[PDB]
């Protein structure tokens, strides 16, 4: 459900996403991280299953942050790719990636993984 | 650099990335899948840095497609991420992630890990 | 510290962890797989860092374990990398990579990511 | 299959891996990177599968180097899995972990991940 996913969500190091989700499966918002070499919010567009399976199976979704905006350019873009669980603790699981760009000598050190869990707190 | 990512590619094993590039920093356009339960093409959305450092580097950037379109719902969503290299042969080098909706149960098995290669050829 | 790593630890779906750490750098011990296509025992082997930075910084390690013993053999093998963090509660903090061997065109769907936490009961 | 896992393999950035395949599924030998903050060889240790499948599959591994020597010490840690190919040009496709000691604040920013492709030549 495209409700479910809309509203303010916040990860364990204190970062907050605000998301629409379209009925096209579209995701717009903003996104602002508590880490990095980033200041204030940045566009956030993503896509997620509009029709998931019943059962008790998550909706798959996934979303890009590229980190410039109007006041810095850290020169990088993370892709959240996880899923969303619906119940009285919504949560939002994911693994992610974060690329920098390199010259091509240095590209074997371009690309951080790790994970994050999104609690929803408003609409 | 910059514009250069607008067009249509290819990765190796023959899927197709048609994009366009904005002027700040969207990137939008449509993925048709060689392998998979995906038939046809398939929205996708994503972003990329529009004003790039002016040494040797690449262009970072990422995008999105949910498995789902008017055929076929794999219930799944596939994230790209990494970098744009300009020159007499472009490519786009990155490594993905594919999480499938899976019960709670199942959730340590939800997720694939990979790389494409992405030329204009 | 080898003796703070040599024990037993358990992850968060019930996997069980033997491990000795040798003075070398070695890692040698069983792994107990709570999920998947394993039963019983199967071998592991890593490294750690021997000497690692004083500070608060982690110890770096990692360990694989090829899916196959004398009861079940899963065609797989999953290597954990992370770190160890002593404290009053020592955990070691990872994350997986799991790959079967397929057919040249099932290649891409060979590899599974994820992360476990692992806390410490005994030595 | 097997036995053609032992032998010195190189990746396409030039480091050099020196395996020997054990009988039960040991894997012993040494590494020498030619990236990173790394000099000489490094010990590695991993397992493989003694006894694949039979149908067309490649044969599952994984190995761990922790980066210290008499040399250096770059308090890190990579891992490789993958599978071998065996033929007429055997190969060893991998992706990789390298996990960095760091603080608490810093955990999120340990991990880098990428692919490696070793060959013979």
């Amino acid at each position: 459900a495209e409700a479910g996913i809309t509203g303010t969500w916040y990860n364990q190091l204190g970062s907050t996403f605000i998301v629409t989700a379209g009925a096209d499966g579209a995701l717009t918002g903003t996104y602002e991280s508590a880490v990095g070499n980033a200041e204030s919010r940045y566009v956030l567009t993503g896509r997620y299953d509009s029709a998931p399976a019943t059962d008790g199976s998550g909706t798959a979704l996934g979303w890009t942050v590229a980190w410039k905006n109007n006041y810095r350019n850290a020169h990088s873009a993370t892709t959240w790719s996880g899923q969303y669980v619906g119940g009285a603790e919504a949560r939002i699981n994911t693994q992610w990636l974060l690329t920098s760009g390199t010259t091509e000598a240095n590209a074997w050190k371009s690309t951080l993984v790790g994970h994050d869990t999104f609690t929803k707190v408003k609409p």
